[PDB]
């Protein structure tokens, strides 16, 4: 699973030691990025495979394999990494 | 069936091995992509025919022919390949 | 009828052979197009007059004359060539 | 009664030959256009005086001056010239 | 009173001759204009003070001064100037 | 208090001899401005401290400190200068 | 807790000596910024840590770390430092 320009696919009291009063998670596969809208260069997004990210799962699309449970989400859902 | 510049015509658990909680489908036709706002040149899509994506179905337009079920979907619609 | 800018006159299971659960019709005639946002050219459309398109009539002003039916509506709504 | 930049002023089964299940009318008026958004120049509308065009009601303001009718509706109306 | 970039003070059957089924005034006041995206310069309203113009009161906010009805209303606002 | 980039802190018939139908006050702070898209520069707002302002409370952001009724509205609320 | 580019992390009468009828806190950590359109630059936020602001809670994500409450909300948000 390769996310399309933009996407990140995320591997779903947390435990990082943070409390939630938004899910935590692994960046496990990055797109290429938006294009510029003048289509010269694309623009890098600022999270990489491994990163521990918290983000919003508004607009996410989750899907399971293999006993893990993964979410396709866009960049703007990605809030901080830990 | 000629998807005109930036629209995909894709064709309709997964065969995959993937559970879905969103469909998947085989990228059979794709177009041009977008003008650039300047109209220079236009932007390309990263999905190919033979292409195994997912994508949801939203704003999809699904005609039947001989027997398959299309769909004709914005680029903005598909998430994966895998 | 001269579509202004951007606009295409498209004239109203399908006599293609296809069935649409988006009619499909017959461009009789096709405008300039959006001009750059810096007003330099124009960007054109990828349509011409005869093309079959399949389109979607959101949006689409319905008018007829002679006794044909005829629809106005903007190229972002021609999804298609067959 | 001068349009300004953008807008134009057009005077109100129809008088051409086509039935509109929208309304045709006579442009008596047009305005600059609307300046680039780097105000460098101003973008020319594709009406002029006398056009027949066919437009839409939309956000039209209507005034009515020695028992003429008409209407101040911005070039986005104008769909296309007859 | 000085609209600040961008707003015009206007003055509020009509004393011109037009019946109106939007007010009709006297433009007593302008502003600099909104400046370019990129700030170099403002771009310039083309209504100027005594211009007997055509507005909608849209957002526009009353104020009376001295037995007079004014108006700050944006430039989007002014139609036509008679 | 130092309004970040493009607000400004106002001190709120009314003093000036205006009747407002939309409050009136005394530009005390002022911020430095909304950056060009670009970020080359920013875009100096046209009001200064000590200036009698009217303006829309819409999206304001009331705060007392002391004894006086302060609000941090955005520029695009301020109006006119007096 | 890195603040993905554009957003900041906020530690939550108000001990400052002011009354807000908007919470005020403690720039912890600030983003990148947004990156330029054009994805040349990205553009910088004008609070850096300590500094104490004053911004609204819409949008924002509450999240408790080790007894203390945390926020992270975009830089639209931050109103003002003091």
């Amino acid at each position: 699973i390769k996310p399309l320009e933009d996407k990140i696919l995320v591997q779903a009291t947390t435990a990082s030691g943070l409390v939630i009063p938004p899910q935590e998670g692994t960046v496990v596969a990055v797109g290429p990025g938006r294009w510029d809208e003048d289509g010269e260069k694309r623009i890098p997004l600022d999270v990489a495979e491994g990163d521990t990210v918290i983000y919003s799962k508004y607009g996410g699309t989750e899907i399971k394999y293999n006993g893990e449970e993964y979410l396709i989400l866009s960049a703007r859902d990605v809030l901080a990494v830990v």
